[PDB]
């Protein structure tokens, strides 16, 4: 009978068309069954980089450290390299931009200890925050596989998560990324550098009218000339499958 | 001194240019500044229709009769004009299509005595259910203007309506219409047509990163073939005031 993963390997033309390697995996949250062109690299465990922004936004509201998504995080003066990280910020509009240094506020905050016990309740990954708290996701010992970002964001998008149903869905609503009248993507990218091997990763899921897609992807990341590949490979699969138009 | 409430009838050609009538009223958060193209017609009241969704699905999630964004309302088996009502629904469905049945079953659960003390509370229009407990904002006493749905609408983006901050929250993802890396457009679309004069809703609000613009146009509607306008014009107005691209 049918298997829990069935591996397609045909999506693989999607990234050798784009001279790039790298996995997606969909879950089918209606049928129950998940879909990937390497069931091997489906399972292999990174460093989550910036998609850790997803369980850190969830610990910083859940203890206070944020109080509402519009409360404002002024820019420290500091000019950074990415322009858009130069100004104040909220969540929603830090979650967008990806704003490393609002984060590290939020960890510094929410402090070593607390993390460490949010990670276990979560279940998520390796459980690791070794390094510093305001760098583990970039530069310390979390490892995080495909497969279990999928776990952890099936918990997030029933409200199962050891964090109130408000945090839940603040961190939902942060997480939009593209809605029109076909689909809604709630979803969050990151870009690990820091440490080899350099990869990219686009986490989230697709709403339909009567289903849910969830995916996550990653893929080698030399340089970031390719980052628009996280979104566009991972497309150019849902297209495929007809999830999207 | 500055002025709250500016009138700006060069919005009038986009108007014209569809040869259709109307007002566009605009308030941008941060300034605390009104525009619109017809100051009288911006605070003349009319039937909500189905902008009524917003304040109904409300009051159905605080009450209970409706327990998440997830319950399932099932087909009642009438087969009706428009297609995608005849279908299983859940709230944020049922709001996509307007699917009228579904809250007219909500407004009879809801029942006359609370209906009408949730409107007092809300401060929603004229306050009045008079007619018929599931058509009253069809056809029965009900009437808000534009400027009107703008004051709700605020008090509902900032959490301040008398319901629950859940029920808030789900009503507007429930709201969510378009997102994409410039805007997030949240929103509901009404069509009166069982009282004179026929017209077309078109309210919500756009989030930009640093700022939120309500929005509330109405427009005459004498035949389903213009309800697209009501978006189009909206979008005109938008564009010339430089709030999307
Ligand atoms: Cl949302």
């Amino acid at each position: 009978g049918p298997k829990e993963w069935q591996e397609n390997k045909s999506w693989n033309a999607h990234f050798t068309e784009h001279k790039s390697q790298g996995v997606v995996v969909l879950w089918n949250e209606n049928k129950q069954q998940g879909f990937t062109n390497n069931l091997k690299r489906a399972n292999q465990a990174f460093l989550p980089a910036s998609t850790f922004k997803i369980p850190n936004s969830l610990i910083a509201l859940d203890l206070g450290v944020v109080k509402d998504e519009h409360q404002v995080f002024k820019w420290d003066g500091q000019t950074r390299d990415i322009a858009t990280w130069n100004r104040d910020h909220n969540l929603i509009t830090a979650m967008k931009y990806s704003v490393v240094p609002v984060y590290q506020e939020f960890a510094r905050q929410i402090g070593e200890a607390r993390m460490s016990k949010m990670l276990h309740a979560f279940d998520y990954g390796n459980e690791d925050i070794s390094g510093n708290v305001d760098s583990f996701w970039l530069d310390g010992g979390i490892r995080i596989s495909a497969t279990e970002q999928i776990s952890f964001l099936r918990k997030l998008y029933h409200n199962k998560l050891h964090v109130s149903e408000r945090s839940q869905r603040i961190v939902k609503q942060a997480m939009l990324t593209e809605a029109n009248g076909d689909y809604i993507i709630r979803a969050k990218t990151g870009y690990s550098t820091r440490i080899e091997p350099k990869i990219g990763w686009w986490v989230g899921w697709v709403e339909l009218d009567d289903n849910v897609w969830f995916f996550a992807m990653n893929m080698d990341m030399p340089t970031s000339d390719g980052l628009g590949l996280r979104q566009a490979i991972t497309k150019e699969v849902l297209k495929q499958e007809k999830i999207i138009p």
